[PDB]
């Protein structure tokens, strides 16, 4: 390829500089087989433009090329169609001034997979050189605001995988060089194994002779319990919490002082998670990016945060956190000890049906802010010191304000929400949940019966319509699944994972077909336990489903 205009070329200490924050087009180009195949439509430019309102800097784009090779060996020659899409979505990004990184997706599993037994790593070192030859070409042209990333996530669990994973980076370059244009100045990131911080620290190594500007890539699904909602961890926010955060990005950096560092993707989804524990954990992985020198890319798969269908950001709190950086946001506190029998929320306002209307006090964290207005998602701007009082940490509710909304007999669901504006920082809104005990269609049912496929249990929702975590226990007291859970407390103790065990949608909860073979397999009668918030104590919010054997 040759180009016809000019190239201001970039260095990488200010590329990633001008990238911060970053935003991803998840599972869409990355989609298997076609953009469209999972959650998302047709890729809109539209959605850009709200990229770009929200305050990020950059997009990152995943693209899957598994699926869109025309021939095999040798030439695996890929689309002309597929790369005349990916070049047009890098324009869109680009011509909207939004900094663009483009990658090779889940090839990274589908067929570069080295740590497989059968790899036929000749085969895969191959087609990798082919694949980036052909996306090098196609985009030797780009302006520097389009950089290029080596591979996603690729599986690595050896030394010997890892040296792997570096001739990944090295075929990379060789095979973006010597397809000229402007790449020989263009940015780039490498990666480790896995994109783990570790698997980077243990085995990673520079290109020896490299002449590119280069960046370093890892990406950040910690603490593995909350990010995943496993063994019913569902708080963040101690100090150990904290420690550990910083104590995982500070040891990356200090294996690679002087290496810009793009922290690709992270995402404590506000599917999955309570709200207060993930403000509260974007606010200190932006506040750790920071003091490492390191500029993040928040991983949205088209559901977890922007709406594509209507620019409406599912949880604008968070957005704002990473948007801007450099103000300080006072958070709704939580509860945070991992062993309390009881979990509060500032994030919400609850209270029960058929309980007396009482006053409800919140505890915030100001970290020197001071509050100025509150607002009500139907409008109405609330009066200071008569519909709402702060005093110090606390912003107390009246009773007589809150029945404004619900009462004793109010239908449960959730209520309209408050917006509070503080001085700085973002400004974090409260949930008014009336809620009550869900119940089951099923209470019982013969595992053998019920096998197949996942065990869809109808629900009727009241209040939250999220389900938080089940509790496994076998009849004679064992744990179903993980035993060391024992010693993660009372909300903890013998509970099971989000997606892997349990899952819900509108009108179920969901145990999956796993989850059912191995109470097949324990041979006893198994008492799972649905849990949801508040979790108040470990037994009221919650109803009783039993597989018999
Ligand atoms: C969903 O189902 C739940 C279980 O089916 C049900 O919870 C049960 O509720 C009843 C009624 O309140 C409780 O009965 C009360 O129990 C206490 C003594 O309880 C303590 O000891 C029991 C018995 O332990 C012995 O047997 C087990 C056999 O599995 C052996 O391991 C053990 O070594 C003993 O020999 C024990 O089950 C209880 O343990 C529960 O609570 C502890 C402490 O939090 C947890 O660590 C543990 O996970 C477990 O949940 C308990 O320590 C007695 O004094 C009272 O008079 C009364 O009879 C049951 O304890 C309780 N059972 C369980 C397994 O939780 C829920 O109510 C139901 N929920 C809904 C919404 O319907
Ligand atoms: C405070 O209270 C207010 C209520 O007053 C809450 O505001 C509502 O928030 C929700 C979630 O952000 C929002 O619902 C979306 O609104 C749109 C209609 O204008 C729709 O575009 C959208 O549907 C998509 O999203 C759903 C949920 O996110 C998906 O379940 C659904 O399938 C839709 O997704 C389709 O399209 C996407 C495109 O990417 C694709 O992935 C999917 O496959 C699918 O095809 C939602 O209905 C409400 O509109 C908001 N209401 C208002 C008045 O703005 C607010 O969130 C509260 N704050 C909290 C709780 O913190
Ligand atoms: C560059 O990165 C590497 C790789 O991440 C990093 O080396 C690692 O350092 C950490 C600590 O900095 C080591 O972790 C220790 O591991 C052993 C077990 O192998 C334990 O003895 C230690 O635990 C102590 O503290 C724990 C706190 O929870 C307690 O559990 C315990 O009681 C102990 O007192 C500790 O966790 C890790 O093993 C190495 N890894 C390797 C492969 O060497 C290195 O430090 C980084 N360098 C720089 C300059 O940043
Ligand atoms: O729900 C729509 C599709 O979701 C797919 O899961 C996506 C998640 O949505 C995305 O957030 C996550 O990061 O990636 C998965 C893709 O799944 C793949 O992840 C890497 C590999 O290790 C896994 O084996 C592989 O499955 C889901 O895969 C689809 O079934 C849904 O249509
Ligand atoms: C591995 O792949 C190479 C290159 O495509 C091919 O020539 C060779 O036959 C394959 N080897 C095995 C053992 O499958
Ligand atoms: C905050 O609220 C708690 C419980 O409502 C109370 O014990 C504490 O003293 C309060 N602090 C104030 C009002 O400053
Ligand atoms: C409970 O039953 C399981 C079934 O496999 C068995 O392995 C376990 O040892 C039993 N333990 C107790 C304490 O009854
Ligand atoms: C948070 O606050 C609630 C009251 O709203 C308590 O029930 C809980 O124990 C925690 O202190």
């Amino acid at each position: 390829a040759n180009c016809t205009g000019s190239f201001d070329a970039i260095s990488a200490s200010d590329f990633v500089a001008n990238i911060n924050p970053g935003w991803n087009l998840g599972n869409s180009l990355d989609a298997t087989p076609n953009e469209d195949s999972w959650n998302n439509p047709t890729v809109q430019e539209s959605t850009f433009d709200y990229v770009k309102a929200a305050g990020f800097k950059s997009v990152r784009l995943p693209v899957t090329w598994t699926h869109h090779f025309t021939s095999e060996s040798p030439d695996w020659t890929v689309d002309p169609k597929w790369l005349q899409r990916v070049s047009d979505v890098i324009d869109m990004i680009t011509s909207r001034g939004l900094y663009t990184i483009v990658n090779v997706h889940h090839d990274s599993w589908e067929w570069a997979d080295v740590t497989k037994s059968d790899a036929n790593i000749t085969q895969i070192e191959q087609k990798f050189e082919k694949l980036w030859y052909q996306i090098g070409t196609k985009l030797a042209c780009k302006s520097s605001m389009v950089a290029f990333e080596t591979i996603n996530e690729p599986p690595c669990n050896t030394a010997e995988d890892g040296a792997k994973i570096n001739k990944f980076n090295e075929i990379f370059l060789r095979a973006i060089n010597r397809a000229g244009g402007f790449n020989a100045k263009r940015v780039v990131n490498l990666v480790g194994g896995g994109m783990d911080s570790v698997k980077t620290s243990q085995w990673f190594k520079t290109p020896a002779n490299i002449t590119n500007p280069w960046a370093l890539q890892f990406h950040f699904y910690s603490p593995y319990d909350f990010i995943f909602s496993a063994w019913g961890k569902t708080i963040w926010g101690s100090d150990s919490d904290k420690s550990e955060l910083d104590s995982t990005l500070g040891l990356l950096r200090g294996n690679f002082t002087d290496v810009p560092i793009v922290l690709g993707e992270f995402d404590a989804s506000p599917t999955n998670t309570e709200p207060a524990a993930r403000w509260k954990y974007h606010d200190y992985l932006i506040r750790s990016t920071k003091k490492y020198n390191m500029s993040p890319i928040i991983w949205d798969n088209g559901l977890d945060h922007l709406d594509r269908s209507s620019g409406i950001w599912r949880d604008p709190v968070s957005i704002e956190i990473i948007t801007n950086g450099n103000e300080t946001n006072s958070l709704p506190d939580s509860t945070v000890d991992t062993s309390a029998p009881s979990q509060s929320s500032s994030a919400y306002i609850y209270h029960k049906v058929g309980t007396e209307v009482t006053d409800q006090t919140l505890p915030f964290i100001f970290n020197d802010n001071t509050l100025v207005s509150i607002q009500d998602s139907k409008g109405t701007t609330l009066k200071a010191d008569t519909d709402y009082t702060v005093s110090g940490s606390n912003i107390t509710f009246p009773a007589s304000f809150l029945s404004t909304y619900y009462s004793e007999t109010s239908e449960p669901g959730l209520l309209p929400n408050f917006t509070l504006k503080f001085s700085s920082g973002a400004s974090p809104v409260v949930q008014l949940v009336q809620w009550d005990t869900p119940t089951l269609s099923k209470t019982s049912a013969a595992a053998s019966s019920i096998s197949g496929s996942d065990l869809s249990i109808p629900i009727t929702w009241k209040g939250l319509p999220k389900l938080a975590t089940v509790k496994a226990l076998l009849n004679n007291g064992t744990y179903l699944v993980d035993d060391f859970t024992q010693w993660f407390g009372p909300f903890g103790e013998a509970r099971t994972t989000y997606s892997n065990q349990w899952n819900w949608d509108d009108k179920n909860v969901i145990l999956t077909q796993a989850t059912v073979e191995a109470v097949v397999a324990a041979g006893q009668d198994t008492v799972f336990t649905f849990e949801f918030f508040p979790r108040v104590d470990t037994t009221t919010n919650t109803v009783n489903f039993t597989l018999t054997v």
